[PDB]
């Protein structure tokens, strides 16, 4: 899916934003969800493809439904 697309309406576009809002990335990732979808550390220090990488197991796993309105 068009990912890119996605992380501008949850973020900007910053892939490595993190406000200490709680989520994290430009794909806005809990702690949780970031690593039981096979992340390392936090999702703010990895690199765009490794987030993506990991937002395609929670597709998988989640469905579109984690991103409510961004997921379209």
């Amino acid at each position: 899916v068009n990912w890119d697309a996605i992380a501008q309406c949850e973020s900007g576009g910053n892939w490595s934003i993190n406000t200490g809002n709680g989520y994290y990335g430009g794909l806005r990732f809990t702690a949780g969800t970031w690593r039981a979808n096979g992340g390392s550390g936090s999702a703010a220090n990895a690199s765009r493809e490794e987030q993506i990488r990991v937002a395609e197991n929670v597709l998988r796993s989640q469905g579109i439904r984690a991103w409510p309105v961004c997921g379209r």
